[PDB]
């Protein structure tokens, strides 16, 4: 019988547990599990982007929980007038609730959906929240998203910040259920490059391992680190940072003598594994600008792929209201960011090539050599 | 000032309009726009999977709206006791509300989130809903998701079905704002192959163009259609359909003399452009089974990629509760479907090769030739 009683409305966080795929991704291969940490980290990084957080401490506890402490402003603790409970509880228990739906609290933020930490809460057998703010320490415990008591003052403090510790639910997560130090370290190291001046610590209470990430030199240094084990073919890393028409575009890149292409794209410090409009705009501008240079200099045929070979690049955009295809933010689907990246790249890359002739001639040589190798491969295939 | 007044809860469908990327995808390149149609179509296809719908009519109207009519059971019209309005209105106005959170109404369905048509409604300047059910015709109009009046009986009928017509909001959709016949036709043709016995019609009132898709022969015929403009190298399409351990696995495939790999994956008739665990399980089983055969027959080194070359395959799984990484369902993230596909493929592909020696020897030859071409390409690159 298919009728009005067949229609069910999922309330609170029930939808997250029912359909975890669309909120956290793969609950079996470990990617979703670690994404739980990243949602919490991203919220602390947003306090850092806002200029309020200078230290983030991530700890893997010996009981397989993870905590993230920041020294930001603290999650608001006061009673939310409409909802009638602490704003912190609203944040933790309500989907599409948060402080990033305008630019008053965070001018630019990786967070935008009002979903992330409420997902972590929904999918955690236990979550502990400690907030330092307005001279007071506040604490609350959740179990499978359900607050055990209202947020309560437990003492006094001169400090501000938020600590979230969570124990993932094994009713949701399967197979890969332990946290992997290196997965967290990779992301935190990257975040240090992306946030100069923010101390990021990782501590593993299981074996005593720890790291302190506080790189200077930003995404240019990130490119150096990424080319460390490789062989850069020219010495001057191309770098710029601009802010035009509301959009920040920061790019660093350098070619090596290998044959892989590694372009790391970020939007408000969140990586897009699956690329997007920023990547599209980067590729379009590289192809145009190199072709223009080779034409002008009489080095001209090479395609976009030949320029890709041996390339390491970091593309980091800052966008007031970006659009991602999912909660996990693997792909940027904002057409105006393609235009911004493409335009800034076309201008500044052309200038780089004019200002650094030694590097330009090396890169042209590399593109030519890639095109020659591609044609030889093609001819060899045809002939078998 | 960052405090409890900074925290905002988005209600009703406001979150969909605020953050359309995570609900419909790209609102500028036309993919999201057409996805609006596909959400409505998928709901009608689910009535077909349930055995209640035998005809679906998709119409592109001259005012740039689209309608989808089905002859299924009809969206329930009775008052929802908890919500206090028609179940149809709950469906249209509430996220994570629907009839696919258990298997009582639809044993297997592409729909699972309780989100799709409410998104279409949220992002439409106008939506018209007409439901035929329990001897009555019911109608309701929405504007930007807001019902203009409660669902009302407008007359009598011996028929059942649902008609949704929507006019997309240009406050959300930009650039590509007109519907493209061929985009809809591709998907509807595919759905006809996937749903033998369901008549699917497409009509364009702008120019009078129409199609009637009612292919027989299922996914085997789909493979024929896909190889039509190519040159199959062996005559017997590998095909099976099984249902084991709660999971349906249906595969058809055939090699052609070209060099592309085209594997079309589906879960409950919804395509995964970005692949997933079904694709992973398919690839794993092809590699194992071909290698085993070549070893046994003394034809053995070829990798998984060499088997990929010239391959056309359709992989269609039927899953009680699949997991997708997003509302647009581009990627299947269900580890148990990898195991089911891999296991069924290993068994039945091995049998196919034993039963069809002429085809097996041709395919082995092709894999060998691909491996030879790959090595020649590699050697040619190294030598430049
Ligand atoms: N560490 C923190 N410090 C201060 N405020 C925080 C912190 N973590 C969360 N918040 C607040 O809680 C809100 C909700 O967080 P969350 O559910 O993660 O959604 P979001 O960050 O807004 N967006 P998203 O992560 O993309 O879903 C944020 O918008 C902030 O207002
Ligand atoms: N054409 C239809 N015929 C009958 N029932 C329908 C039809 N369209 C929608 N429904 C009902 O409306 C519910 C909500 O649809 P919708 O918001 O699209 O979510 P869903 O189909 O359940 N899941 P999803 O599409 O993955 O978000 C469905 O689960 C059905 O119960
Ligand atoms: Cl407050
Ligand atoms: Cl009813
Ligand atoms: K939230
Ligand atoms: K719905
Ligand atoms: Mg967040
Ligand atoms: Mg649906
Ligand atoms: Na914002
Ligand atoms: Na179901």
């Amino acid at each position: 019988s298919y009728d009005s009683s067949s229609i069910k409305v999922l309330k609170g966080l029930d939808a997250v547990r029912k359909r975890p795929g669309m909120y956290i991704g793969d609950t079996d291969d470990g990617t979703g599990l670690h994404h739980m940490v990243f949602e919490v980290v991203d919220n602390a990084i947003d306090e850092a982007l806002a200029g309020h957080c200078k230290e983030i401490i991530v700890t893997i506890h010996a009981d397989n929980s993870v905590s993230v402490q920041d020294d930001g402003r603290g999650i608001p603790t006061g009673i939310h007038p409409e909802e009638g409970v602490s704003a912190a509880e609203v944040i933790m228990t309500v989907l599409h609730a948060g402080g990033k739906f305008d630019d008053n609290s965070y001018k630019v933020s990786g967070g935008l959906h009002g979903v992330g930490v409420s997902v972590v809460n929904a999918l955690s057998q236990k979550l502990e929240l400690v907030i330092q703010r307005e001279g007071k320490i506040h604490r609350q415990i959740y179990e499978h998203g359900v607050p055990q008591a209202p947020l309560a003052v437990t003492g006094e403090t001169e400090k501000t910040g938020t600590m979230v510790r969570f124990w993932p639910s094994l009713e949701t997560f399967t197979n890969v259920t332990e946290f992997e130090y290196e997965i967290l370290a990779k992301r935190l190291r990257e975040l240090s490059f992306l946030n100069s001046g923010v101390s990021i610590r990782l501590r593993d209470k299981r074996d005593g391992k720890e790291d302190h990430f506080h790189y200077e030199g930003g995404i240019k240094a990130f490119v150096e680190y990424l080319n460390k084990n490789k062989t850069p073919i020219h010495p001057n890393i191309f770098y710029f940072s601009t802010e035009k028409d509301g959009i920040g575009v920061e790019v660093a890149l350098q070619w090596n003598d290998g044959f892989q292409e590694n372009i790391y794209c970020f939007t408000n410090n969140i990586p897009q594994r699956d690329g997007g409009t920023h990547l599209a705009g980067f590729r379009a501008a590289m192809t145009r600008t190199l072709n223009a240079y080779m034409d002008k200099e009489g080095y001209s045929s090479a395609t976009g792929d030949d320029a890709r070979e041996g390339l390491i690049a970091v593309v980091s955009v800052k966008v007031p209201d970006p659009k991602f295809s999912s909660q996990t933010k693997d792909k940027l689907v904002s057409s105006e960011v393609k235009s911004a990246v493409e335009q800034q790249m076309n201008e500044l890359l052309a200038e780089y090539l004019l200002e650094n002739p030694t590097d330009a001639k090396i890169v042209v040589g590399k593109i030519i050599d890639a095109a020659r190798a591609r044609e030889a491969a093609r001819r060899a295939r045809e002939m078998t």
